[PDB]
């Protein structure tokens, strides 16, 4: 929902990314859709389970993989965006996460020289 570069210092740079409270939903539901389908209860049928059964064993290790998910996801497609290229591996720092409300972090990398003559 929003991308927003920084310098830091010197070659230091920091990417502040907000992933939208909804985009975060709409993925742990069809994610929660997709873990339903591996769950057998029982000798029954497999992906025969309550929704609200799956919600409550696997709801927040679903949020918790969304989220990691769209951090690096969002931004990788960032860096390629703004034609940015960090210096080894760049440091995440999360923000507050709140349910069901818009989520901000920050990325942290040193950029370099391209080759010149």
């Amino acid at each position: 929902m929003q991308v927003s570069v920084e310098t830091t210092q010197g070659l230091g740079r920091r990417v502040t990314i907000t992933i939208a409270a909804d985009s975060i939903e709409t993925a742990v539901k069809s994610e929660l859709v997709n873990v339903a389908k591996k769950v057998r209860i029982d000798g029954l049928r497999k992906g025969k389970v309550p929704m609200n059964i799956v919600a409550q064993r696997y709801g927040a290790s679903v949020r918790q993989d969304v989220l990691g998910d769209l951090m690096s996801r969002n931004f990788i497609d960032a860096i390629i965006k703004e034609k940015i290229n960090p210096a080894g591996a760049p440091t995440y720092v999360p923000g507050e996460y709140k349910l069901g409300e818009d989520f901000t972090y920050s990325v942290e990398f040193e950029v370099y020289p391209e080759v010149e003559l």
